[PDB]
């Protein structure tokens, strides 16, 4: 177990497999010299040899070298491995506020690669409508499940607030999926650089022995 801002995070989220925690951090912002800690993020990954193969070209590098190498994080996004994003809400916000932030971030990454048409638009609409109904209480846990291959499942976006049961939603438009993946696992472009620095120190270890 590992605590982030007093929020416990499991070392391994099995029963999903064997995804292991590789990065920890928070989503924050500074408005008028004041830190606003929104979320607590934990990135889980399955440590198969497929990962150590797709990341072998970065073996022996340092955390400061992986951090400046935005291609290492793109190769990490493009790994065919079960992934899990565990975002725990810290500050009470409307679920729509996180929805318009997920849309605008993914839409911009979609327009950059020209991969924005109508198939991506509806898959983005199904996500915004999913979050605008729920309200983020300090304890709610959004969960992104990225299976290893497109054969097994698709992409499961789970919600877990205290009281009600786990509200889940499936998306299969892989364009929006691997842009949400870039939103959390990107280099200098990710939403939580604190989570990125944690992956750098972790991967720099495995990718050294």
């Amino acid at each position: 177990t590992v605590t982030v801002e007093g929020i416990p995070f499991p070392a391994e989220i099995t029963f999903t497999p064997a995804v292991s925690l590789v990065g920890n951090g928070i989503t924050d912002i500074e408005i008028h010299f004041l830190q606003i800690k929104y979320n607590a993020i934990g990135i889980y990954l399955h440590s198969n040899d497929v990962l150590l193969d797709h990341l072998h070209g970065w073996k022996g590098k340092s955390a400061d070298e992986l951090l400046g190498d935005d291609s290492f994080f793109q190769a990490l996004v493009a790994a065919p491995v079960e992934k899990l994003f565990r975002v725990v809400v810290i500050k009470e916000i409307k679920g729509s506020q996180y929805g318009v932030q997920l849309e605008s971030s993914v839409r911009d990454r979609l327009v950059a690669a020209d991969k924005y048409d109508d198939d991506e638009e509806e898959a983005l609409e199904k996500i915004t409508d999913f979050f605008q109904a729920k309200y983020f209480k300090p304890g709610s846990v959004i969960t992104f499940h990225f299976p290893a291959t497109s054969a097994a499942g698709a992409v499961e976006i789970s919600f877990a607030t205290e009281g009600k049961d786990a509200a889940k939603m499936k998306v299969e438009n892989e364009n929006v999926a691997r842009m949400i993946q870039k939103w959390y696992l990107g280099g200098d472009s990710a939403v939580s650089p604190t989570t990125v620095r944690s992956m750098a120190d972790r991967f720099a270890a495995l990718l050294s022995a």
